[PDB]
């Protein structure tokens, strides 16, 4: 959950440092940017769908109405 290890000039040691907080650790070497239709989980691995609110009827606001 945690990409862009950039490998310097010799091919055998990283410098691990995080990607963007709606990037994904989806390859060793992608950064995935899950779509807008769901958001990042805990994990930077995976999507997960947005939770969904309504109008509720103990809004603090449609009380009057
Ligand atoms: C007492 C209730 C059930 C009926 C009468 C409500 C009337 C008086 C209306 C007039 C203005 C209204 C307030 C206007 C704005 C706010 C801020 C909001 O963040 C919470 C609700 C609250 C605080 C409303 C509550 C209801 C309110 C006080």
């Amino acid at each position: 959950g945690e990409r862009k290890k950039t490998v310097k000039g010799m091919p055998c040691c990283w410098h691990c440092e995080p990607c963007t907080g709606y990037q994904y650790q989806v390859d060793r070497y992608t950064c995935k940017t899950c779509p807008y239709d769901m958001r990042p989980t805990e994990n930077r691995t995976g999507c997960r769908p947005i939770p969904i609110i309504k109008l509720e009827w103990g809004s603090p606001w449609a009380v009057l109405p």
